[PDB]
């Protein structure tokens, strides 16, 4: 008699919250770890073109099973491992190296995208797209193209790390808890994002309103720097460690847990801004979304004063300048 | 007039002093799987990171600060001086050294024994009261090493040793079963490596003995092959270092469970390297895992574990390659 | 137009995904549903009751704590619609034990009060798992499986899941150790025939048992059937002290729900039909090791009984049996 | 040897304690919520009621198996108490039909005269968390008996009332309470004030796209919003009697970011002597950065006349009842 049989009485022969982590590099490894270390998930799935990297990232999980509440753990190069997924995060392709611009790896992440979303859309059909790949703005509307989703369920990671940074940042200065520091950072996640100095405020006393000069060049404690900061992060991290993972594996996190759990918590991410601020192109840029079980099903209408809204359009022109450049 | 002074009236000057201070010693692929399991489970309220590179050290330092607003550690910091290090409850080691395809953790020895040897000092002078967590290869000599080398009572200094191992074999005794390894009960005790101990006779499910249902549990006559499972075990981190080219997140994982008996004061019991000397004929100050009681002084207690006459003697064998290697130890 | 219209521009215009039900908004009820909230188990928590003064109260009590929670939805009524599409419906409603007084006194006004319940949450979540609280937990598990007409594997019994992990936690003051070190089984009857087996009982695989061969013998030094003797009374012991038991049970309600929610097959003493096991050939729900997952109890644990165990428990069995056939 | 000994082989205070004094409704909620959000290492319980006491700590007791809180304690005797970082207080004086504003206060400025003295003996380090209404007078109280600097005297005061605030809001909007941003300030219960101005959710001001917000002039009456607060915590003590739950949920997040030093922003009462002309030892709500050594600074808001104006009147009247208490 087997051991199983001696000890197992069988009575009878699905996943209900799976996610998805496409590319096991490290942005996908620190989202995959992160997920797992929050129990977001009844069901991991991993997929890669190196199938030796994605075999040993699957088993070094799987090694950990013991301290985490996710019981299946499953890898595999064919997307049929991907089946009934809700949520499928995109973290594969090229990076930007030291000075080098996220817009730069366009061409060679869109083409990973016209391979990748067609395989995630047919083992997934109802799942939400989550967008981590570089330039994010870009690849989530290359991502909702391809997908035919309508635009609530494709979401790209956007301005939620820009705006984490800023209330770290912020909080440093002020001697708070980032929890406690409000601001945001809305647009492109790069060089034209957008500090919406008039929303900055700690328990709801407007910081623009104690001190006029705030991100202006008249300001005497240089907030503008705080923002330079912000968009500089990247290539600072990039120089010193060769890529950034952590922080962008916490914030992705934090964007599952919102979806997963239904929330209804506001955050900026990438979504569809046509009609909104002049802008008459499908161009997609970060603006405080309401995330949920459904993805994004509502839309903040931050007021901004005339030169943030330039800021805006300026950064929406550019993105759909290169946006215009694609044949799929 | 400052913003800052214009919004926030201060009661209080800087009282600066951390109560619940955690170090990891090293930025590697192993140190930093350790310190986002830490930062994820909110053990600490400051974490200090230190290593020779400096550029990464500030990378990895900063990585982590930008998802401060996630957290609920409230003070990271890094530096190559452990003047940083100052006051930490804890202090985890993963500098070193680690194994490439097909390496025995034992050839690192020399290597790491060498850094330790520069380490264990500083961690010491700036945290005379720590507790010791060793990670790096091969576990039980460097928690010996750790241990001489820091003059600490032997509950201060453990390694991680087991812990891991015992882990991935619940994991594949679960995969076999159906049950979750949370369920599936099995010690693996003494070397972090080739001479490992699986604990047969402990093996259950439910209290249920799997040894007593199937005799030949752990037997070569074994027609369902159970010591392909410890087979499995002893090579998992080659089989991982071949396929990713090292290990980190299960490793971060267990260290991250002995660190939260550890800051908690649990008193789980778990298999982690500490001085056998007493135990099962051995006579030398050999260090390996034997499950112990972890808590707020460390090491408090070890489980007397009953063990066959056959998982004596591999224990036995494992304790004398151990020591062989110790007694020649230069340090 | 509204500040809201103002403010949000709306793009979409589901059913519950991980949807639990409360069923009874008692201190049982109660401690159960914040143990549940606190796990973030539920994106969904509904609470049904008849007294619906002390469901609205209790109902906002929770919605007032919305900010410290991660369950976006929590809604309450007498009305099962309330109730429509749970995964799990959790039963508490019913009388609990008067200081000295037996779980099997319960029996003939908790089975009327199942009769009620149990169509009306068949009726709005036929796919659920059915997670009986209510005392004698045993036979209620027994009655809501015949009412209901689910498989078997959909209804579980709380049992003796409590019973475990208060003999765990004596077992951890005497050793000095967590309980979540301390290994033992406490199986059968939820109740005064509940059965210590005292082989399974060890720390990291030690059977205790084999160091100390008097363990649970009347001969034993130390005593160890007190900590059994101590399990059976607790109830007792706490009902006298504060007129009832709450906090454990949902604690241990809540660790049951996680195993179910989650799929995570963990193995817990739970109320199970044991028809076929230890020469039972009746239709008895008693305590037995289960793997619980996303179906309930998909498989059982064989647990290696001494003579004098099995005979306990085909006791406990035979006593639960009179009392079920006869309702 | 004894079963321990043959076992275990022996080789050799708490860092993290917290007490909970008075274990009524409002004490083991907040003993809950602390015990599941694994603040403490150690969970010390007082009461004047042995028996409820006693049953209380054994009910939390019996649940160690799925909590990370491996001491609980409780007594009559305060020695319990020593070493703990953080002092709650949640006991009180049940009022009488009769009874007047100041019979009520000087009852639990009775209780306090006894309960002070004795957890200042035993934690002379710990932080003051006061709960017991009236609960700006009762903290300013507390830090008179206690002798305490005012960083280390906290009374839960706003907290609630903020918290109660945001779920309104966010059921108004359908966005969670978490994104929904909004301070009530001052007096703890019917006299506490709505700053319209800091209302907001994504750093969108409601006040500057409605400039008719919270006044009488407003088409949406979002006064009743704060209405609604003053109004639903009317609303539970008819329907269940008492408020237990979002205290509950509320004391554990303030203890959260007192236990991890995290320099949170929290709508708590303090010495507000200095702002807003008030002259006298007048303790309010004003958002606090809260850390280990208690409250370590304030953040000064900006509120109109009619909004300082408020705070006045209350600081006045809590004043008058402050002067002619017995100590
Ligand atoms: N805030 C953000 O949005 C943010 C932050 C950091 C990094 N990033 C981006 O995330 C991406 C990845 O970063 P990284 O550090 O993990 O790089 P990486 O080199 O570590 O990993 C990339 C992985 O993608 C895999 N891959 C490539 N083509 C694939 C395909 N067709 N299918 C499946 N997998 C494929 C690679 O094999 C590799 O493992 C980059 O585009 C980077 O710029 C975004
Ligand atoms: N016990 C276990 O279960 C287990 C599991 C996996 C790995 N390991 C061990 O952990 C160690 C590290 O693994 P890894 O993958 O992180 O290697 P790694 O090369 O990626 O990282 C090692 C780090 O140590 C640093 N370092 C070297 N000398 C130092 C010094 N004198 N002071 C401070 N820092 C110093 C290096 O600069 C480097 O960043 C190895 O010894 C490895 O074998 C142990
Ligand atoms: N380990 C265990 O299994 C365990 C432990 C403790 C208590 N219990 C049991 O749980 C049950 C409840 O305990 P309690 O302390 O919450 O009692 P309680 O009296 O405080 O609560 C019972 C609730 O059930 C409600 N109720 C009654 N009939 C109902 C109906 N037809 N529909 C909906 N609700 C109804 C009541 O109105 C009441 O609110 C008892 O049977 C008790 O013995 C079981
Ligand atoms: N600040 C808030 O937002 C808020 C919210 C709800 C309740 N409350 C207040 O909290 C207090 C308690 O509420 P409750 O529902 O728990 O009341 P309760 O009557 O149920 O509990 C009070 C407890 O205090 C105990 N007690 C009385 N005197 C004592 C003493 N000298 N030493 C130790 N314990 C003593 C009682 O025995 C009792 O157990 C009340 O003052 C209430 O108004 C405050
Ligand atoms: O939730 C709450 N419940 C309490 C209450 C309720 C209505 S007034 C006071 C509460 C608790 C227990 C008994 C109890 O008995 C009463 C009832 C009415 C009284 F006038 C005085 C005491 N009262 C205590 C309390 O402070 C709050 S919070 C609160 C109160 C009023 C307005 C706004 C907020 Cl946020």
């Amino acid at each position: 008699a087997t051991l199983k049989d001696q000890l197992i009485y069988n009575l009878l022969k699905t996943p209900q919250n799976k996610i998805t982590v496409v590319g096991v590099g490290a942005v996908g490894m620190a989202c995959a770890i992160s997920i797992l270390m929050k129990d977001l998930a009844d069901e991991l799935a991993l997929v890669d073109v190196i199938e030796d990297k994605l075999k040993g990232e699957m088993m070094d999980l799987q090694h950990g099973s013991l301290f985490l509440r996710t019981p299946k753990i499953v890898s595999g190069k064919d997307y049929n491992v991907t089946a009934n997924s809700k949520l499928v995060i995109i973290t594969a392709g090229a990076r930007q190296q030291e000075g080098e611009s996220r817009l730069n790896l366009v061409q060679r992440n869109v083409n990973i995208f016209k391979f990748i979303i067609p395989n995630v859309v047919k083992y997934s059909p109802n799942c939400k797209l989550l967008i981590v790949s570089n330039p994010v703005d870009i690849l989530t509307y290359v991502a909702w193209k391809i997908s035919g989703f309508p635009k609530n369920r494709v979401i790209g990671s956007g301005c939620n790390l820009d705006s984490a940074r800023f209330r770290y940042l912020m909080g440093e200065r002020l001697g708070v808890h980032p929890l406690s520091c409000h601001g945001w950072v809305l647009g492109e996640h790069g060089d034209s994002s957008v500090p919406v100095w008039s929303g900055m405020n700690v328990a709801g006393v407007s910081l623009k309103t104690l001190h006029p000069d705030l991100g202006t060049d008249k300001d005497k404690e240089q907030w503008k720097e705080v923002h330079k900061q912000v968009v500089e992060s990247a290539y600072e991290v990039i120089k010193l460690k060769g890529y950034t993972s952590w922080a962008i594996g916490l914030s992705v996190a934090d964007l599952a847990e919102s979806i997963m759990k239904n929330l209804r918590r506001v955050h900026p991410v990438s979504t569809m801004i046509k009609g909104l601020y002049g802008i008459k192109d499908d161009v997609f840029l970060s603006v405080p979304c309401i995330l949920g079980q459904n993805g994004i099903s509502d839309l903040v209408k931050v007021t901004l004063t005339s030169e943030e809204e330039a800021r805006l359009k300026k950064s929406a022109d550019t993105l759909w300048g290169i946006q215009k450049e694609l044949q799929f």
